[PDB]
Protein backbone atom coordinates (compact mmCIF):
# COMPACT_ATOMS: atom_id res chain seq x y z
CA UNK A 1 0.00 0.00 0.00
CA UNK A 2 3.02 2.43 0.57
CA UNK A 3 5.01 3.16 -1.91
CA UNK A 4 8.20 4.84 -0.71
CA UNK A 5 11.00 2.18 -0.59
CA UNK A 6 11.33 1.49 3.30
CA UNK A 7 15.29 1.22 4.31
CA UNK A 8 16.97 0.46 7.15
CA UNK A 9 20.20 1.82 8.10
CA UNK A 10 22.42 0.13 10.58
CA UNK A 11 25.67 -0.57 12.05
CA UNK A 12 26.16 -3.96 14.34
CA UNK A 13 28.99 -5.88 15.48
CA UNK A 14 28.95 -10.12 15.22
CA UNK A 15 26.74 -10.44 17.85
CA UNK A 16 24.25 -8.24 16.36
CA UNK A 17 25.09 -5.92 19.27
CA UNK A 18 23.77 -2.39 18.04
CA UNK A 19 24.12 -0.02 21.26
CA UNK A 20 24.91 0.06 25.02
CA UNK A 21 23.67 2.22 28.08
CA UNK A 22 21.43 4.24 25.45
CA UNK A 23 24.83 4.68 23.49
CA UNK A 24 27.09 3.89 20.60
CA UNK A 25 29.64 0.85 22.08
CA UNK A 26 32.08 2.16 19.22
CA UNK A 27 33.09 5.28 17.94
CA UNK A 28 33.67 5.41 14.26
CA UNK A 29 33.70 8.96 12.45
CA UNK A 30 34.06 7.43 8.81
CA UNK A 31 31.24 5.57 9.41
CA UNK A 32 29.44 7.83 10.35
CA UNK A 33 30.42 10.15 7.09
CA UNK A 34 29.39 7.38 4.81
CA UNK A 35 25.91 7.21 6.63
CA UNK A 36 25.77 11.26 6.52
CA UNK A 37 26.65 10.64 2.88
CA UNK A 38 24.21 7.68 1.94
CA UNK A 39 21.34 9.25 4.18
CA UNK A 40 21.52 12.56 2.71
CA UNK A 41 18.26 14.13 0.99
CA UNK A 42 15.89 11.49 2.61
CA UNK A 43 13.89 11.14 5.60
CA UNK A 44 15.05 9.82 8.93
CA UNK A 45 12.98 7.60 10.84
CA UNK A 46 13.97 7.43 14.65
CA UNK A 47 12.62 6.00 17.65
CA UNK A 48 12.19 8.43 20.70
CA UNK A 49 15.04 7.23 22.80
CA UNK A 50 17.35 7.20 19.76
CA UNK A 51 16.61 10.85 19.20
CA UNK A 52 16.96 12.06 22.35
CA UNK A 53 20.59 10.49 22.54
CA UNK A 54 21.33 13.13 19.75
CA UNK A 55 19.15 16.47 20.91
CA UNK A 56 19.01 18.05 18.17
CA UNK A 57 17.60 17.77 14.25
CA UNK A 58 20.15 16.52 11.79
CA UNK A 59 20.25 18.69 8.88
CA UNK A 60 19.36 18.68 5.35
CA UNK A 61 17.13 15.68 6.51
CA UNK A 62 13.46 15.35 7.39
CA UNK A 63 13.47 14.04 10.92
CA UNK A 64 10.28 11.88 12.15
CA UNK A 65 10.53 11.00 15.87
CA UNK A 66 8.12 7.60 16.17
CA UNK A 67 6.56 8.15 19.74
CA UNK A 68 3.75 6.73 21.59
CA UNK A 69 3.20 10.12 23.53
CA UNK A 70 0.88 11.79 21.59
CA UNK A 71 1.64 15.44 23.01
CA UNK A 72 5.46 15.07 22.19
CA UNK A 73 7.25 18.23 20.62
CA UNK A 74 10.33 19.28 19.52
CA UNK A 75 11.15 21.71 16.99
CA UNK A 76 12.84 21.26 13.74
CA UNK A 77 11.65 17.38 13.73
CA UNK A 78 8.12 16.15 13.28
CA UNK A 79 6.42 13.21 15.25
CA UNK A 80 4.76 9.91 14.44
CA UNK A 81 3.26 7.60 16.76
CA UNK A 82 2.86 4.78 14.75
CA UNK A 83 3.77 3.07 11.22
CA UNK A 84 1.11 3.93 9.20
CA UNK A 85 1.47 7.81 10.54
CA UNK A 86 5.07 7.69 9.57
CA UNK A 87 3.48 5.74 6.32
CA UNK A 88 1.10 8.81 6.08
CA UNK A 89 3.73 11.65 6.86
CA UNK A 90 6.24 9.99 3.61
CA UNK A 91 3.60 9.15 0.75
CA UNK A 92 5.26 10.78 -1.68
CA UNK A 93 9.02 10.46 -0.73
CA UNK A 94 11.11 8.07 -2.84
CA UNK A 95 13.50 6.48 0.02
CA UNK A 96 13.01 6.52 3.56
CA UNK A 97 15.56 5.42 6.33
CA UNK A 98 14.69 3.51 9.54
CA UNK A 99 17.01 4.69 11.30
CA UNK A 100 16.93 2.93 14.92
CA UNK A 101 17.23 1.95 17.45
CA UNK A 102 15.90 -1.80 18.05
CA UNK A 103 12.31 -1.14 19.34
CA UNK A 104 11.75 1.06 15.89
CA UNK A 105 13.58 -1.64 14.03
CA UNK A 106 11.26 -3.92 15.02
CA UNK A 107 8.42 -2.18 14.12
CA UNK A 108 9.25 -1.50 10.54
CA UNK A 109 11.26 -5.42 10.26
CA UNK A 110 7.75 -6.62 8.20
CA UNK A 111 8.06 -3.44 5.67
CA UNK A 112 11.85 -3.21 5.03
CA UNK A 113 12.77 -3.32 0.97
CA UNK A 114 16.30 -2.61 1.41
CA UNK A 115 19.37 -3.11 3.97
CA UNK A 116 22.19 -0.49 4.29
CA UNK A 117 24.57 -2.72 7.22
CA UNK A 118 27.59 -1.67 8.58
CA UNK A 119 29.24 -4.99 10.09
CA UNK A 120 31.93 -4.43 12.75
CA UNK A 121 34.29 -7.28 13.23
CA UNK A 122 34.65 -7.25 17.23
CA UNK A 123 32.42 -8.29 19.73
CA UNK A 124 31.16 -5.26 22.01
CA UNK A 125 29.63 -5.45 25.65
CA UNK A 126 26.00 -4.32 24.44
CA UNK A 127 22.25 -4.56 25.80
CA UNK A 128 20.68 -3.61 22.65
CA UNK A 129 20.35 -5.53 19.55
CA UNK A 130 19.45 -5.51 15.62
CA UNK A 131 16.35 -8.16 15.15
CA UNK A 132 17.20 -11.15 13.12
CA UNK A 133 16.33 -11.22 9.92
CA UNK A 134 15.60 -14.20 7.37
CA UNK A 135 17.53 -13.20 3.94
CA UNK A 136 15.82 -15.80 1.79
CA UNK A 137 14.83 -13.56 -1.07
CA UNK A 138 17.68 -11.12 -0.56
CA UNK A 139 20.49 -10.57 -2.72
CA UNK A 140 23.38 -8.85 -1.60
CA UNK A 141 24.32 -5.88 -4.03
CA UNK A 142 27.13 -4.15 -2.69
CA UNK A 143 29.93 -4.63 -0.30
CA UNK A 144 33.19 -2.33 0.52
CA UNK A 145 35.68 -2.23 3.58
CA UNK A 146 35.11 0.27 5.51
CA UNK A 147 38.23 2.46 6.61
CA UNK A 148 40.82 0.98 9.28
CA UNK A 149 43.10 4.05 10.71
CA UNK A 150 43.93 5.20 14.11
CA UNK A 151 41.27 7.90 14.14
CA UNK A 152 38.69 4.65 13.31
CA UNK A 153 40.28 1.49 15.56
CA UNK A 154 38.05 -1.54 14.27
CA UNK A 155 37.46 -3.44 10.96
CA UNK A 156 34.15 -3.20 9.46
CA UNK A 157 32.42 -3.55 6.04
CA UNK A 158 29.74 -1.91 4.29
CA UNK A 159 26.84 -3.87 3.26
CA UNK A 160 23.73 -3.72 1.54
CA UNK A 161 21.06 -5.95 0.55
CA UNK A 162 18.04 -5.35 -1.25
CA UNK A 163 14.31 -7.65 -1.14
CA UNK A 164 13.71 -9.54 -4.44
CA UNK A 165 10.02 -10.06 -3.94
CA UNK B 1 27.06 -6.42 -27.62
CA UNK B 2 30.62 -5.96 -26.97
CA UNK B 3 32.78 -9.14 -25.58
CA UNK B 4 35.74 -7.57 -24.25
CA UNK B 5 35.48 -6.79 -20.53
CA UNK B 6 35.71 -2.76 -20.02
CA UNK B 7 37.81 -1.50 -16.98
CA UNK B 8 38.69 1.65 -16.15
CA UNK B 9 41.80 2.77 -14.39
CA UNK B 10 41.86 6.15 -12.82
CA UNK B 11 43.43 7.68 -8.97
CA UNK B 12 41.39 10.21 -7.48
CA UNK B 13 41.14 12.08 -4.13
CA UNK B 14 38.34 12.56 -1.65
CA UNK B 15 36.66 14.74 -3.62
CA UNK B 16 36.84 12.69 -6.59
CA UNK B 17 39.13 15.44 -8.34
CA UNK B 18 41.67 13.86 -11.10
CA UNK B 19 43.26 16.34 -12.83
CA UNK B 20 44.85 20.12 -12.13
CA UNK B 21 45.59 22.88 -15.46
CA UNK B 22 45.46 19.91 -17.56
CA UNK B 23 47.91 17.65 -15.46
CA UNK B 24 47.86 15.22 -12.50
CA UNK B 25 47.71 17.06 -8.98
CA UNK B 26 50.45 14.89 -7.20
CA UNK B 27 53.48 12.74 -7.48
CA UNK B 28 52.96 8.87 -6.96
CA UNK B 29 55.46 7.49 -7.93
CA UNK B 30 54.58 3.45 -6.68
CA UNK B 31 51.16 4.53 -8.08
CA UNK B 32 52.45 4.65 -10.90
CA UNK B 33 53.84 1.27 -11.05
CA UNK B 34 50.63 -0.35 -9.80
CA UNK B 35 49.30 1.12 -12.92
CA UNK B 36 52.14 -0.24 -15.36
CA UNK B 37 52.00 -3.57 -13.57
CA UNK B 38 47.85 -4.40 -13.95
CA UNK B 39 47.53 -2.59 -17.14
CA UNK B 40 50.57 -4.27 -19.50
CA UNK B 41 49.96 -6.70 -22.23
CA UNK B 42 46.30 -4.48 -22.54
CA UNK B 43 45.08 -1.84 -24.73
CA UNK B 44 44.77 2.10 -23.14
CA UNK B 45 42.21 4.03 -23.63
CA UNK B 46 42.99 7.63 -23.19
CA UNK B 47 41.43 11.40 -24.67
CA UNK B 48 43.52 13.37 -26.71
CA UNK B 49 44.03 15.98 -24.23
CA UNK B 50 45.47 13.22 -21.58
CA UNK B 51 47.38 11.46 -24.16
CA UNK B 52 49.12 14.97 -25.30
CA UNK B 53 50.07 15.24 -21.83
CA UNK B 54 52.30 12.52 -22.39
CA UNK B 55 53.19 13.01 -25.56
CA UNK B 56 54.72 9.48 -26.48
CA UNK B 57 53.35 5.81 -26.22
CA UNK B 58 53.20 4.09 -23.37
CA UNK B 59 54.94 0.34 -24.12
CA UNK B 60 53.83 -3.34 -24.53
CA UNK B 61 50.31 -1.95 -25.15
CA UNK B 62 47.76 -0.84 -28.17
CA UNK B 63 47.55 3.27 -27.16
CA UNK B 64 44.31 4.38 -28.78
CA UNK B 65 43.47 7.74 -28.69
CA UNK B 66 39.47 9.46 -28.85
CA UNK B 67 39.31 12.53 -30.94
CA UNK B 68 36.67 14.02 -32.96
CA UNK B 69 39.33 15.09 -35.49
CA UNK B 70 39.11 12.75 -38.27
CA UNK B 71 42.44 13.53 -39.54
CA UNK B 72 44.16 13.19 -36.47
CA UNK B 73 47.94 11.08 -36.14
CA UNK B 74 50.23 9.83 -33.81
CA UNK B 75 52.92 7.80 -34.70
CA UNK B 76 52.85 4.52 -32.64
CA UNK B 77 49.55 4.98 -31.67
CA UNK B 78 45.72 4.00 -32.69
CA UNK B 79 42.82 6.52 -33.67
CA UNK B 80 39.52 5.94 -32.75
CA UNK B 81 36.82 8.81 -32.91
CA UNK B 82 33.48 6.58 -31.20
CA UNK B 83 32.73 4.30 -28.54
CA UNK B 84 31.56 1.89 -31.66
CA UNK B 85 35.17 2.09 -33.10
CA UNK B 86 36.81 1.76 -30.20
CA UNK B 87 34.84 -1.62 -29.88
CA UNK B 88 35.41 -2.53 -33.29
CA UNK B 89 39.44 -1.93 -32.46
CA UNK B 90 39.27 -3.82 -29.56
CA UNK B 91 36.41 -6.65 -30.62
CA UNK B 92 38.91 -9.54 -29.65
CA UNK B 93 40.34 -8.09 -26.95
CA UNK B 94 40.23 -9.70 -23.43
CA UNK B 95 40.15 -6.57 -21.43
CA UNK B 96 40.25 -2.99 -22.06
CA UNK B 97 41.83 -0.61 -19.92
CA UNK B 98 39.92 3.27 -20.03
CA UNK B 99 42.23 5.12 -18.99
CA UNK B 100 41.07 8.57 -18.58
CA UNK B 101 40.61 11.69 -18.48
CA UNK B 102 36.74 12.81 -17.70
CA UNK B 103 35.45 13.29 -20.83
CA UNK B 104 36.77 9.93 -21.84
CA UNK B 105 35.34 8.26 -18.78
CA UNK B 106 32.02 9.82 -18.92
CA UNK B 107 31.93 8.49 -22.52
CA UNK B 108 32.55 5.17 -21.68
CA UNK B 109 30.54 4.64 -17.89
CA UNK B 110 27.54 3.16 -19.24
CA UNK B 111 29.91 -0.04 -20.67
CA UNK B 112 32.02 0.16 -17.49
CA UNK B 113 32.20 -4.13 -15.96
CA UNK B 114 35.40 -3.38 -13.63
CA UNK B 115 36.60 -0.91 -11.21
CA UNK B 116 40.03 -0.29 -10.79
CA UNK B 117 40.23 3.18 -8.17
CA UNK B 118 43.09 4.49 -6.66
CA UNK B 119 41.80 7.19 -3.41
CA UNK B 120 43.97 9.56 -2.07
CA UNK B 121 43.65 10.81 1.31
CA UNK B 122 43.60 14.11 0.57
CA UNK B 123 41.70 17.15 -0.82
CA UNK B 124 43.85 18.58 -3.51
CA UNK B 125 43.32 21.71 -5.80
CA UNK B 126 41.66 20.62 -8.88
CA UNK B 127 38.81 21.26 -11.74
CA UNK B 128 38.34 18.07 -13.68
CA UNK B 129 36.75 14.78 -11.83
CA UNK B 130 35.85 11.92 -11.79
CA UNK B 131 32.12 11.27 -12.57
CA UNK B 132 29.67 10.17 -9.68
CA UNK B 133 28.66 5.96 -9.97
CA UNK B 134 25.66 4.24 -8.73
CA UNK B 135 27.96 1.13 -7.39
CA UNK B 136 24.38 -0.87 -6.79
CA UNK B 137 25.43 -4.33 -7.92
CA UNK B 138 29.19 -3.55 -7.82
CA UNK B 139 31.56 -6.16 -5.29
CA UNK B 140 34.80 -4.23 -4.17
CA UNK B 141 36.85 -7.61 -5.13
CA UNK B 142 40.19 -6.18 -3.68
CA UNK B 143 41.69 -3.55 -1.12
CA UNK B 144 45.22 -2.89 -0.05
CA UNK B 145 47.12 0.25 1.71
CA UNK B 146 49.71 1.87 -0.61
CA UNK B 147 52.96 2.60 -0.05
CA UNK B 148 53.60 6.02 2.09
CA UNK B 149 57.17 6.92 2.22
CA UNK B 150 59.14 10.30 1.44
CA UNK B 151 58.76 9.06 -2.31
CA UNK B 152 55.34 9.18 -1.96
CA UNK B 153 53.72 11.58 0.28
CA UNK B 154 50.12 10.59 0.66
CA UNK B 155 47.94 8.11 1.98
CA UNK B 156 45.93 6.47 -0.76
CA UNK B 157 44.53 2.87 -1.05
CA UNK B 158 44.19 0.78 -3.96
CA UNK B 159 40.42 -0.60 -4.76
CA UNK B 160 39.03 -2.73 -7.30
CA UNK B 161 35.11 -3.69 -7.87
CA UNK B 162 33.33 -5.79 -10.34
CA UNK B 163 30.11 -5.25 -12.05
CA UNK B 164 27.85 -8.16 -10.85
CA UNK B 165 25.23 -7.88 -13.88
N1 LIG C 1 24.42 1.22 15.76
C1 LIG C 1 23.31 1.70 15.20
O1 LIG C 1 23.06 1.54 13.82
C2 LIG C 1 22.29 2.42 16.04
C3 LIG C 1 22.27 2.19 17.41
N2 LIG C 1 21.29 2.75 18.19
C4 LIG C 1 21.32 2.45 19.63
O2 LIG C 1 20.10 1.84 20.01
C5 LIG C 1 19.73 2.19 21.32
C6 LIG C 1 18.32 2.78 21.33
O3 LIG C 1 17.42 1.75 20.97
P1 LIG C 1 16.10 1.38 21.83
O4 LIG C 1 16.45 1.34 23.26
O5 LIG C 1 15.47 0.21 21.19
O6 LIG C 1 15.14 2.64 21.62
P2 LIG C 1 14.41 3.23 20.32
O7 LIG C 1 15.25 4.21 19.59
O8 LIG C 1 13.94 2.15 19.43
O9 LIG C 1 13.16 4.00 20.96
C7 LIG C 1 12.19 3.31 21.70
C8 LIG C 1 11.03 4.27 21.82
O10 LIG C 1 10.34 4.34 20.58
C9 LIG C 1 8.95 4.49 20.83
N3 LIG C 1 8.19 3.33 20.33
C10 LIG C 1 8.57 2.02 20.37
N4 LIG C 1 7.59 1.27 19.80
C11 LIG C 1 6.60 2.10 19.41
C12 LIG C 1 5.38 1.88 18.79
N5 LIG C 1 5.04 0.63 18.47
N6 LIG C 1 4.53 2.94 18.50
C13 LIG C 1 4.92 4.23 18.83
N7 LIG C 1 6.14 4.44 19.45
C14 LIG C 1 6.96 3.40 19.74
C15 LIG C 1 8.77 4.59 22.34
O11 LIG C 1 8.80 5.97 22.61
P3 LIG C 1 8.08 6.60 23.92
O12 LIG C 1 8.67 5.89 25.12
O13 LIG C 1 8.36 8.08 23.98
O14 LIG C 1 6.59 6.37 23.85
C16 LIG C 1 10.00 3.87 22.86
O15 LIG C 1 10.37 4.29 24.15
C17 LIG C 1 20.79 3.16 21.81
O16 LIG C 1 21.71 2.40 22.54
C18 LIG C 1 21.41 3.68 20.53
O17 LIG C 1 22.74 4.14 20.70
C19 LIG C 1 20.30 3.54 17.62
C20 LIG C 1 20.30 3.80 16.24
C21 LIG C 1 21.31 3.23 15.45
N1 LIG D 1 43.99 10.87 -12.09
C1 LIG D 1 43.83 10.07 -13.16
O1 LIG D 1 43.62 8.69 -12.99
C2 LIG D 1 43.85 10.65 -14.54
C3 LIG D 1 43.76 12.03 -14.71
N2 LIG D 1 43.75 12.60 -15.96
C4 LIG D 1 43.66 14.07 -16.03
O2 LIG D 1 42.44 14.54 -16.59
C5 LIG D 1 42.66 15.73 -17.34
C6 LIG D 1 42.25 15.56 -18.80
O3 LIG D 1 40.90 15.16 -18.88
P1 LIG D 1 39.89 15.92 -19.88
O4 LIG D 1 40.16 17.38 -19.85
O5 LIG D 1 38.52 15.42 -19.60
O6 LIG D 1 40.34 15.38 -21.31
P2 LIG D 1 40.24 13.91 -21.97
O7 LIG D 1 41.45 13.09 -21.72
O8 LIG D 1 39.00 13.24 -21.50
O9 LIG D 1 40.17 14.30 -23.52
C7 LIG D 1 39.12 15.11 -23.98
C8 LIG D 1 39.18 15.01 -25.49
O10 LIG D 1 38.74 13.72 -25.87
C9 LIG D 1 38.05 13.78 -27.09
N3 LIG D 1 36.64 13.41 -26.91
C10 LIG D 1 35.83 13.73 -25.85
N4 LIG D 1 34.61 13.22 -26.09
C11 LIG D 1 34.62 12.59 -27.28
C12 LIG D 1 33.65 11.91 -28.00
N5 LIG D 1 32.43 11.79 -27.49
N6 LIG D 1 33.96 11.35 -29.23
C13 LIG D 1 35.24 11.47 -29.73
N7 LIG D 1 36.19 12.16 -29.02
C14 LIG D 1 35.89 12.71 -27.82
C15 LIG D 1 38.09 15.23 -27.54
O11 LIG D 1 39.24 15.33 -28.35
P3 LIG D 1 39.35 16.37 -29.57
O12 LIG D 1 39.34 17.75 -28.99
O13 LIG D 1 40.65 16.11 -30.28
O14 LIG D 1 38.15 16.19 -30.47
C16 LIG D 1 38.28 15.97 -26.24
O15 LIG D 1 38.89 17.22 -26.42
C17 LIG D 1 44.15 16.01 -17.27
O16 LIG D 1 44.35 16.96 -16.26
C18 LIG D 1 44.76 14.68 -16.87
O17 LIG D 1 45.96 14.84 -16.13
C19 LIG D 1 43.82 11.82 -17.09
C20 LIG D 1 43.91 10.43 -16.95
C21 LIG D 1 43.92 9.85 -15.68
C1 LIG E 1 25.31 10.78 12.87
O1 LIG E 1 24.39 11.26 13.84
C2 LIG E 1 24.20 10.41 14.89
C3 LIG E 1 23.31 9.34 14.78
C4 LIG E 1 23.13 8.49 15.87
C5 LIG E 1 22.15 7.30 15.77
C6 LIG E 1 22.61 6.41 14.68
C7 LIG E 1 23.03 5.70 13.81
C8 LIG E 1 23.58 4.87 12.78
C9 LIG E 1 24.96 4.72 12.65
C10 LIG E 1 25.93 5.44 13.59
N1 LIG E 1 25.45 3.93 11.68
C11 LIG E 1 24.63 3.29 10.85
N2 LIG E 1 25.14 2.52 9.89
N3 LIG E 1 23.30 3.42 10.96
C12 LIG E 1 22.75 4.18 11.90
N4 LIG E 1 21.43 4.28 11.98
O2 LIG E 1 22.00 6.62 17.05
C13 LIG E 1 23.07 5.74 17.42
C14 LIG E 1 23.82 8.72 17.06
C15 LIG E 1 24.71 9.79 17.18
O3 LIG E 1 25.39 10.00 18.36
C16 LIG E 1 24.66 9.65 19.57
C17 LIG E 1 24.90 10.64 16.09
O4 LIG E 1 25.76 11.69 16.19
C18 LIG E 1 25.05 12.97 16.37
C1 LIG F 1 51.96 6.00 -16.38
O1 LIG F 1 51.85 6.76 -17.62
C2 LIG F 1 51.22 7.96 -17.46
C3 LIG F 1 49.83 8.03 -17.49
C4 LIG F 1 49.17 9.25 -17.33
C5 LIG F 1 47.63 9.31 -17.36
C6 LIG F 1 47.14 8.48 -16.25
C7 LIG F 1 46.76 7.82 -15.31
C8 LIG F 1 46.35 7.05 -14.18
C9 LIG F 1 47.06 7.08 -12.99
C10 LIG F 1 48.33 7.93 -12.82
N1 LIG F 1 46.64 6.34 -11.96
C11 LIG F 1 45.54 5.58 -12.05
N2 LIG F 1 45.17 4.86 -11.00
N3 LIG F 1 44.84 5.54 -13.19
C12 LIG F 1 45.21 6.26 -14.26
N4 LIG F 1 44.50 6.22 -15.38
O2 LIG F 1 47.11 10.69 -17.33
C13 LIG F 1 47.20 11.37 -16.06
C14 LIG F 1 49.93 10.41 -17.13
C15 LIG F 1 51.33 10.36 -17.09
O3 LIG F 1 52.04 11.52 -16.89
C16 LIG F 1 51.42 12.72 -17.47
C17 LIG F 1 51.97 9.12 -17.26
O4 LIG F 1 53.34 9.01 -17.24
C18 LIG F 1 53.91 8.85 -18.57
Amino acid sequence: HHHMRVSFMVAMDENRVIGKDNNLPWRLPSELQYVKKTTMGHPLIMGRKNYEAIGRPLPGRRNIIVTRNEGYHVEGCEVAHSVEEVFELCKNEEEIFIFGGAQIYDLFLPYVDKLYITKIHHAFEGDTFFPEMDMTNWKEVFVEKGLTDEKNPYTYYYHVYEKQQ
